[PDB]
């Protein structure tokens, strides 16, 4: 029966509350220049004789064509807009050389001109509306450290906490026409410029609801930009879930939403009562056309909930105080890093894993040790690497890792010890399974890596001091690494990542 959507009073009530909050948002219509500057340098070429760089640093051909696309969006409210379907080759896969089928992910996008028009009309709404509507439930406002703080405080707030994760399997292609229209109705509640209001209506009717796809066919999958798709999915999932919490009569809910991924922390009503409540929640979500991947399970320990491939775990700082942090099973991070040891990638998953999971036993002992050893050998500590973290691609120098880690995780990230036996066992058994040397070997290797870094001075010695303080018996004190704004001077006089 594919997608069949049934909307009730709970859904309608939550939508009114969302629209009432949306009404307090005043969003601005970006000029051609403002939108052009937001174009990524490696954004796909237009079929109209220009393509990134030209748009990015303003060009007569690019700007005048994008102004005609804009005029057409304001004047035509129904003609379907075309989208291109392309195969982007896979990174962690054996790629045929001198003939063969190339493993690839498929990407669907409108012409570059349309993409800049979408930014003019929606960038300010997508970057302001979700937080204004969902508040603390909006998952993309948090750093790993702030996210864990939010979760733990929500868990501690309950008399008898219960929590569960709910994941909607492949929604990005299966997005209903209704969901797209409901999203638009929320965006329309903002204080928009009249041209924005029309452009939003045209884009939703001509592009977002569906349209033709070419190098052909017709698509009903998301053709919006990353920021637009993210906003849409999060608002839709929040709407359906907040309504489903009411239908399931869940008490004192705290939700955390990241696109299609969600977590609810509420008050337990007893084992069998909670099991019934979750069945109720799932029935409501399924009726709202958001069925689960795996049926949700009530959890009574925060550590047992897995969401966005991660779970909360405990460690202790140097003073013995409990420190909470996000971790994950290290099999895929290690397997991808093994690949990268043999072959250079444009993603540098190892570096992204060190940044996302810096407090973890496996990122500190294995990934930092192994890659600093390689960088020392190759004399490439200074070389900025392109690193993909979630959406974006960042250029990161390994020498700036202490500063980055402190910003995202806090100073405790460098002093953690007394990790949970279960967490250690997951790491240890994983090393045995993959043929990786045990943790005792990594300590020996890190003492040598730290020594070589210290001898190099500057940022290299700060990497030695902060990142490998776990490897020495006689530990250094470790004070916060000061930001350029704290020092009260320009980033030009501050080595590495300063505050830009
Ligand atoms: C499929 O999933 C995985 C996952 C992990 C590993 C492998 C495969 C690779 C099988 C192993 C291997 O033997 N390798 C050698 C060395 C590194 C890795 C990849 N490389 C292309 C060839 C076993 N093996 C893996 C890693 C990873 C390297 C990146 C950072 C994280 C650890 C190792 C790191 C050091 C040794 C280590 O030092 N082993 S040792 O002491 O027995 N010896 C000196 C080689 C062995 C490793
Ligand atoms: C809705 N779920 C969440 O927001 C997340 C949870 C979580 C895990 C267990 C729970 F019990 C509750 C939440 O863990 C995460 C880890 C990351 N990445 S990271 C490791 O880089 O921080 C994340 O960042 C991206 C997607 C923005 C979002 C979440
Ligand atoms: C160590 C475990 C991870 C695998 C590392 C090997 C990476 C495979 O990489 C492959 O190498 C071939 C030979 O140059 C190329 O022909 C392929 O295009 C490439 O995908
Ligand atoms: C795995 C992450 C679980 C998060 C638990 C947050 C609640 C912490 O709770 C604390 O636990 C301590 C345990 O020794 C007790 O001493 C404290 O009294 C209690 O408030």
């Amino acid at each position: 029966f594919d997608r069949l959507q049934v909307l009730d009073d709970h859904y309608r009530d939550v939508l009114k509350e969302m629209k009432a909050k949306a009404s307090t948002v005043k969003a601005k219509l970006l000029s051609v220049e403002e939108a052009c500057k937001l174009t990524p340098p490696h954004s796909a070429r237009s079929k109209f004789g220009y393509g990134a760089k030209d748009v990015r640093n303003l060009s007569s051909k690019a700007v005048n064509h994008i102004r005609s696309v804009w005029k057409d969006l304001l004047e035509d409210t129904e003609t379907p807009i075309d989208t291109t379907i392309m195969a982007k080759n896979e990174v962690f896969c054996v790629q045929p050389e001198k003939g063969g089928r190339k493993p690839a992910r498929l990407i669907v996008f409108p012409d570059l001109g349309v993409r800049v028009c979408e930014k003019m009309a929606l960038y300010d709404v997508v970057s302001t509306l979700p937080q204004a509507v969902m508040g603390s439930s909006y998952g993309f406002q948090y750093s790993p450290g702030q996210r864990v703080e939010f979760l733990v405080n929500a868990w501690k707030a309950k008399k008898c906490p219960m929590g569960f994760a709910y994941d909607t399997r492949c929604f990005d292609s299966t997005v209903t026409e209704n969901d797209i229209r409901v999203e638009e109705s929320i965006y329309q509640c903002c204080d928009l410029a009249p041209e924005a209001r029309q452009a939003i209506r045209s884009l939703t009717e001509r592009l977002y609801i569906g349209g033709p796809l070419t190098n052909c066919g017709y698509r009903r999958c998301r053709a919006s930009g990353v920021l637009t798709t993210s906003c849409g999915n999060t608002l839709t999932c929040y709407l359906k879930a907040a309504a489903a919490c009411r239908a399931a009569k869940l008490q004192d809910c705290t939700m955390l939403v990241c696109g299609d991924d969600l977590v609810v922390i509420c008050e337990s009503a007893g084992t069998q009562e909670d099991e019934a409540s979750l069945r109720a929640f799932t029935e409501a979500m399924t009726r709202y056309s958001a069925p689960p991947g795996d049926p949700p399970k009530p959890e009574y320990d925060l550590e047992l909930i897995t969401s966005c491939s991660s779970n909360v775990s405990v460690a202790h700082d140097a003073s013995g105080k409990r420190v909470y942090y996000l971790t994950r099973d290290p099999t895929t991070p290690l397997a991808r890093a093994a690949w990268e040891t043999a072959r250079h990638t444009p993603v540098n998953s190892w570096l992204g894993n060190i940044i996302m999971y810096a407090p973890t036993l496996w990122a500190r002992m294995i990934l930092m040790t192994h890659f600093f050893s390689i960088l020392l050998a190759q004399e490439q500590l200074e070389k900025a690497l392109d690193c993909q973290i979630y959406g974006a691609c960042y250029s990161i120098e390994p020498l700036d890792l202490p500063q980055i880690i402190q910003r995202l995780h806090g100073l405790s990230a460098f002093s953690l010890h007394s990790y949970s036996p279960g967490e250690i066992n997951r790491v240890a058994s994983c090393l045995r399974k993959l043929g990786v040397p045990p943790l005792r070997v990594w300590r020996h290797r890190a003492r040598s890596v730290r020594a070589r870094l210290l001898s190099q001075g500057g940022r290299a010695a700060t990497c030695g001091k902060y990142l490998f303080n776990w490897a020495v018996r006689t530990k250094l004190k470790l004070t916060p690494i000061p930001a350029a704004s704290q020092l009260d001077l320009s980033s030009w006089f501050v080595a590495g990542y300063s505050g830009g």
